[PDB]
């Protein structure tokens, strides 16, 4: 059987961290955040431990901003019952996150507590556009348990 898995998506690009609107292009100058989901799958055997999220940029000349104060710089949310119920998306305890990186060019954010099958988590990060190259980023999902690494590029157009 297939005993475990996770999926991650792009959400794109956002003008804030939580809420607000989206965005893309981003005049340089401006804070930007991008979105990514981590989805636990309803099949999962059991919770998931270690959930970790990795962002470097790949292209360009934005940066991850600020020194990783989480409501600032980034946030991490659950929504408990994924998809499959009613449930929102609530910011999770400082606690909850452990930052194992942040930097202008790399971010990488670990969900300390287990997560059910079927539950996600959005990771929103705070970003400082710089330049009329476009911006290239790289997130990566992982888990103790699923057969990671799961990966997506998103990618933001910088006007100078
Ligand atoms: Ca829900
Ligand atoms: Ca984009």
């Amino acid at each position: 059987p297939t005993a475990y898995a996770l999926a991650i998506s792009s959400l794109g690009e956002f003008n804030s961290l939580t809420g607000g609107t989206s965005t893309d292009p981003v005049a340089e100058g401006n804070d930007y955040y991008y979105r990514f989901e981590i989805r636990a799958w309803e099949g999962s055997s059991g919770p998931q431990t270690n959930v970790t999220l990795n962002v470097t940029r790949t292209l360009g000349n934005s940066t991850f901003a600020g020194s990783g104060t989480k409501g600032v710089d980034f946030e991490v949310e659950l929504d408990p019952d994924g998809p499959f119920g009613p449930a929102s998306y609530a910011p999770v305890l400082s606690a909850d996150v452990q930052v194992l990186a942040w930097g202008p060019t790399g971010v990488q954010l670990r969900y300390l507590p287990s997560l059910a099958p079927g539950a996600t988590l959005r990771f929103s990060l705070r970003a400082n556009a710089v330049n009329g190259t476009n911006t290239t980023v790289q997130a990566d999902a992982t888990s103790t348990e699923a057969p990671g690494p799961y990966t997506v590029f998103e990618t933001t157009t910088i006007i100078p």
